[PDB]
């Protein structure tokens, strides 16, 4: 079960994208958002976003969400369970800043429309999508 | 927009897996399930499953669900919206049966624990993510 | 069945597209990722759009033995493709294989003087299936 | 360029499979082999295999090979360049042993047909396969 967490945090860190849905917001649609973490494992999970993001208005002090995640080869599927709330902490913005994130804000770190969400993940259901090689066959083409 | 649907139905048909969550069931966890459709496009979307699946008990005449889907290289993400209900129709079982599905049932098509769900999808929000290859860099390895 | 195998291969190839293609004595034998295209749903030849200044071109002469390395996205299939590779910048073929994606690569469009087309005449491939089965789901404290 | 190596070693470590071809052996066919490394980065790269593997007979003191690698998900392609030779070192077998490797040998670590190859990689050409997320569009179906 330590293996599982490791695989998850690795997949998550490199593949990043989490589809994130909130009931009663936008018809419950799960939006693809790019996850970021400090370090190689362990949350919270951070998403850069925009102040006008509808999700923001409705999060209040924090809300229960289910994040849907798959690795980019579908060898791992995780249903992430945790609390989601805005936490646009300037210190955190500095830590998580990079040229990729930077491309999104006209105003840079100081963009008044910049927002940051944190997902405090307490558990995830994780499915491994494990494979077996077979004798390779020589075939005329 | 015709194109987006085509891309979607294609990814869905070959990649298959959809993560499917129901609130008030199992803490809202989205379970990976394998989608099947007749023909190359158009729903409904069918999932083989088990009678004891908790989701079943709670579907009643049908329920609103959001299916989360990505293609196998993440060049497409779809949030699928529709109604989900059991419809273990013997005719449908025959149409959708194959060796892969067969591996799951001790009893075959006749397994008393076999169940089939249909998702009647009315819309999906679809995000394209297409990759373009950067230029190759030589790199030394220690 | 060995007909199954070819079908899976041609399908993976058609949708996944990328083939890593190496030539000895060219560029240190490095296998470059190139995007394969075929007419129809199966069967070669396999076509790669490329550039006239591509070093590979200089060295192909009337045609050359190459090994193309291919995996499907998700890696459920690996194919080692064996065939002859040669330039065949046939205007008719360019028209048949043209699309907005290919178009994005040429400043001059179909008329770009630096446009080149390669054909790989594949006679056989060694093919390995790697199919994946989903394990029971585990819940982890996090 | 440090980023690139990191991504490579990570993809390699978790995805493992490298297609490995030798001229004048088996028509130059690149066989899918599962790479293993000690630690999270840095070679050599190890492949468990069999003594009767034709590749073995022809490696002598070592040979130049090109290993073709992609990540599942095709966000990274690496052409790996290095020297390949058998080095069935008992200490190394112990270090790299696991239930997955174990499933391949009737005789376990002691299987007389067990062989281990090491690829001493000096460089790789690496291509990143970079994506652009477009704006989501609702569609009818």
């Amino acid at each position: 079960t330590k293996e599982l967490q490791e695989k998850f945090w690795k997949a998550l860190k490199s593949d990043r994208t989490v589809m994130l849905g909130l009931d009663g917001v936008e018809d419950g649609h799960a939006r693809p958002m790019t996850a970021q973490i400090e370090g190689d494992s362990g949350g919270p999970i951070w998403f850069f976003t925009s102040k006008d993001n509808a999700l923001i208005a409705m999060l209040g002090q924090g809300r229960r969400v289910i994040g849907a995640f798959s690795s980019k080869g579908h060898d791992l599927f995780a249903s992430i369970s945790g609390s989601l709330r805005e936490d646009t902490d300037p210190a955190m913005v500095d830590r998580l800043w990079n040229p990729y994130v930077a491309a999104w804000y006209e105003g840079g770190k100081t963009d008044p429309n910049l927002a940051l969400l944190r997902l405090d993940a307490d558990h995830a259901q994780i499915w491994l999508n494990e494979s077996s090689l077979l004798a390779g066959i020589k075939v005329l083409l």
